[PDB]
């Protein structure tokens, strides 16, 4: 759920 906005998204 990191995503959007990550790095690693």
């Amino acid at each position: 759920g990191d995503c959007p906005x990550k790095p690693w998204c």
